[PDB]
């Protein structure tokens, strides 16, 4: 009675669905040909809601009605000091409602609507289920959902109060490092190993050290940083593209947001390429005041910029160590999860951390999450 279980990585930024077909781990892809899907949510002036890259792609200069990172928000109260924080940099309205932080947004023609952060999720989660069930052919009722490890217990049950609205029922939570050491099968191993997860998305640095014993895992303890991923490597390249078209021109493109807009969805493009190749083309048309935008970036020159925000992962992974009375030598195993982790310079940086020990290849780090939670939703039935 629990049909074809799908794995679910619910992501602040990107999230991943898999599942087990044929005796294999399947990563499904969107209805946009994309194996990962923005956690966005966006509300048009006519009253279409759209989730996933359509909401992140749809531009226009009304950040107020287009909501991400509900993750920061799910299972907090609105007086929780992270929350106080956070809002601060989100353009959408957070206002106080049933003592938690709630999304107030038009949804179309002046109509105001608040939703609960676990009902931005919901939207996300429907987003996933969707893309399950087109790839599978039919309905799906049961998830394995994962989490950040140092997730709490009311952040846990929103996640799943997520899924129950979404139509899902959350059979297992799972800590996002576990479902990523499972996917490279590191619950096989016989004995006691050290397990150090390195896990660099878009917008948060999680660091975990696990112990595994003949398929048990534990955490050991956490570290990171909750404002540091992809996102902020961005922002690095866009002030010195938007410093570079001043001293250029004379003109200022934060002068117009929707340009910087443009800016940005290009950037993140580059950046990714930036990962097989040496230099992008970034290329915009009328960027600003009718004006072309055409310029190319180096690898080097995005590692220059980012060199400082690389090199701070580094301390975290010290700290996990320290709080764990290990030394670098104890780590049988590294595990690197988030797309940010394909950037060649990160790599590099882990290795030289633990002196040239190689880390697990082999699953993209981008879908590692998601694929142990479909490990385990394989074998649920
Ligand atoms: N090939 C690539 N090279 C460099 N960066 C990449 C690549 N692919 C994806 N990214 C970046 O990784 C980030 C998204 O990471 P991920 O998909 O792990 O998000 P997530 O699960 O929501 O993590 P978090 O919750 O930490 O934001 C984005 O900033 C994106 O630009």
């Amino acid at each position: 009675d629990v049909g074809t279980v799908v794995g679910i990585d619910l992501g602040t930024t990107y999230s991943c669905v898999g599942v087990f077909k044929n005796g294999r781990v399947e990563i499904i892809a969107n209805d946009q040909g994309n194996r990962i899907t923005p956690s966005y949510v966006a509300f048009t002036p006519e009253g279409e809601r759209l989730i996933g890259d359509a909401a992140k792609n749809q531009l226009t200069s009304n950040p107020e009605n287009t909501v991400f990172d509900a993750k920061r928000l799910i299972g907090r109260t609105w007086n929780d000091p992270s929350v106080q924080q956070d809002i601060k940099f989100l353009p959408f309205k957070v206002v106080e409602k049933k003592t938690k932080p709630y999304i107030q947004v038009d949804i179309g023609g002046g109509q105001t609507k608040t939703f609960a952060p676990e009902e931005i999720s919901a939207m996300v989660l429907t987003k996933m289920k969707e893309t399950a069930e087109a790839y599978l052919g039919k309905k799906v009722t049961h998830a394995v959902v994962t989490v950040p490890a140092y997730f709490n217990d009311a952040q846990r049950q929103a996640t799943k109060d997520a899924g129950t609205i979404a139509g899902l029922n959350v059979m297992r939570i799972i800590n996002e490092p576990t479902a990523a050491a499972i996917a490279y099968g590191l619950d096989k191993r016989e004995g006691e190993k050290n397990i150090l997860v390195f896990d660099l998305g878009g917008g948060t640095f999680d660091v975990s050290l696990l112990t595994i014993d003949n398929g048990v895992f534990e955490v050991v303890a956490t570290n990171g940083d909750t404002h540091l991923g992809g996102e902020d490597f961005d922002q690095r390249v866009m002030e010195h593209f938007i410093k570079l078209y001043k001293k250029k021109t004379g003109k200022d493109v934060r002068k117009d947001n929707r340009a910087v807009q443009k800016l940005r969805r290009e950037v993140e493009k580059a950046k990714r390429a930036l990962s097989s190749q040496h230099q992008a083309r970034i290329e915009i048309e009328s960027f600003y005041e009718g004006e072309d935008f055409s310029e190319t970036l180096t690898r080097a020159k995005f590692e220059e910029l980012n060199m400082d925000l690389f090199r701070s992962t580094m301390k975290p992974v010290q700290k996990v160590l320290e709080d764990s009375d290990l030394k670098k030598s104890d780590i049988d195993e590294i595990v690197l999860v988030g797309g940010s982790t394909r950037i060649p310079k990160i790599q590099q940086l882990v290795k030289e951390f633990f002196n040239g020990k190689e880390p697990s290849r082999g699953i993209n780090p981008d879908e590692a999450v998601a694929y142990g939670a479909a490990v385990q939703a394989g074998v649920l039935s």
